[PDB]
């Protein structure tokens, strides 16, 4: 699939990493 993260340029085939790759994107403030 055609992935694309929302706070980077970088992208990965998978999906399953995007979620380990996009949770340490955010942080709790
Ligand atoms: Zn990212």
């Amino acid at each position: 699939k055609k992935f694309a993260c929302p706070e980077c340029p970088k992208r990965f085939m998978r999906s399953d990493h995007l979620s380990k790759h996009i949770k340490t994107h955010q942080n709790k403030k």
